[PDB]
């Protein structure tokens, strides 16, 4: 997973500076569901298994 788990290193850099913010937490709690949710679908491989 190189491809991809080069995309698992933003789930700790999009979050190295989360938590240095100054206020805004449930607004970069919702940029985790449009770069944080989009890693996610579609995948083919069809679910079973995909595993």
């Amino acid at each position: 997973a190189e491809l991809v788990a080069s995309a698992k290193a933003a789930i700790s850099q999009a979050s190295d500076v989360a938590a240095l913010d100054n206020v805004r937490v449930e607004y970069l709690g919702k940029k985790g569901h449009l770069t944080l949710q989009m890693t996610t679908l579609r995948e083919l491989p069809p679910e079973e298994r995909p595993a």
